[PDB]
């Protein structure tokens, strides 16, 4: 537990984790833990290799903490501490609010997998501006040391307007972002997804486009939209189309998806509520492809879902990521798996005869 490695905290730590606390519980202990910083300080220095530039932004590597895990921006700074390149706060609604009952989470262990209804637990825009406020100069200090900061919007439960809500989120947490994300992708949250739609779309990202133009250039960050990975075909077409449109910065792909695989061993596989982890990864990747070729390379994307490797990793990449973040393999693996993924993101790449990160982006286009 004090010197980090990977091997222990799969076989042994992890799985009593596991066997002990609820996945709940578990989550707000693994909050608890790295706000205070309690984790081992990485191990695995970070080559030049990995550095991205990207978003108006040099990221140091490019494997983010997933928005989800630090919702109420509590653990920012544990986080890096952990090794990540960059770091998003999980949805963050307007008001307070507090999700659905519980139980919400549920794990797959024969999976690996997570299924989701959370539905948006916030502590609200006030209070994370007062958190994120209050280090606002060292994130200052870390975004130009190559770890930027991403915060994740999301909409109240009961807000009548959903375009309103998302114009709080860019004017009261905007001016504390390196990048902002839109998240209309969230499985959990009646009539949510249904703002993927072209002409609801569109509208909803003019206004958020114009809010963040109004902020002052230096607390001007870019906006993202992350999508679902179970969208129609019509549907990644018109994302992209309208994204070429107004000039959306870019794309985070996939949230957690509502399908459910054939092949699931998982005793939970039919709650209701998001996937992620391992069943998700090439629904994913898949979902990184259609979107890196229909706005042609010239859109950013964070790749997220399933990633717990170098493999995983190196995979979206090629398909066409620039960034990508992990979250469950986090809860399989622990803290290690930040230290693996980034050595075999590495290794991979040198295997390949490629020079870094940004010389694989979108390689499979082009093979
Ligand atoms: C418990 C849980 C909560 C999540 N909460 C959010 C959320 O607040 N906002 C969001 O955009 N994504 C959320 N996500 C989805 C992750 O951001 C991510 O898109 C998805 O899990 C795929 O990555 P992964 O398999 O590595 O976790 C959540 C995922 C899980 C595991
Ligand atoms: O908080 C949630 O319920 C939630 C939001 C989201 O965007 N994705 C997810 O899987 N869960």
């Amino acid at each position: 537990m004090a010197t980090g490695d990977e091997r222990f905290y799969a076989e042994h730590l992890m799985p009593t984790l596991q066997g002990l606390l609820d996945p709940e519980s578990a989550h707000r202990l693994a909050v608890r833990f790295t706000s205070l910083g309690l984790l081992p300080r990485a191990r695995f220095q970070d080559s030049d290799m990995l550095e991205v530039r990207v978003l108006g932004h040099k990221f140091r590597n490019p494997v983010g903490i997933a928005a989800g895990f630090d919702k109420h921006g509590e653990a920012v700074d544990g986080l890096y501490k952990m090794g990540f390149g960059f770091v998003e706060i999980g949805s963050v609604t307007p008001k307070p609010q507090e999700g659905n009952p519980r139980p919400r989470v549920f794990r797959l262990p024969e999976d690996q997998a997570v299924i989701n209804r959370y539905g948006f637990n916030s502590h609200g825009l006030s209070v994370v501006e007062h958190r994120l406020r209050a280090r606002q100069q060292k994130q200052a200090k870390l975004t130009e040391d190559g770890l930027p900061l991403g915060v994740n919007l999301g909409k109240n439960k009961t807000s009548v307007d959903a375009a309103e809500d998302y114009a709080e989120g860019v004017r009261v947490l905007g001016p504390l972002a390196d990048y902002l994300v839109v998240n209309v992708s969230s499985p959990n949250t009646a009539g949510l997804r249904s703002l993927q739609g072209k002409a609801e779309l569109r509208r909803l990202l003019t206004k958020v486009l114009q809010e963040r133009d109004g902020l002052r250039r230096v607390h001007r960050p870019a906006v993202l939209v992350k999508i679902a990975p179970d969208l129609t075909s019509q549907d990644k077409e018109d994302i992209a189309s309208v994204v070429k449109e107004l000039g959306i910065d870019g794309l985070i792909v996939t949230n957690t998806t509502v399908s459910r695989p054939a092949g699931l061993q998982g005793a939970l596989r039919s709650e209701t509520g998001g996937l992620s982890g391992k069943p998700l990864r090439d629904l994913s990747t898949q979902t990184i492809r259609e979107m890196y070729a229909l706005t042609q390379g010239r859109v950013p994307i964070i790749g997220v879902g399933g990633v717990s490797s170098g493999q995983d990793a190196l995979e979206k990449i090629r398909a066409g990521a620039s960034l990508v973040q992990l979250y469950t393999a986090l809860t399989f693996w622990g803290p290690p798996v930040v230290g693996k993924v980034k050595r075999e993101l590495e290794a991979l790449l040198k295997e390949q005869g490629f020079g870094g990160v940004t010389d694989a982006i979108g390689a499979d286009h082009r093979r």
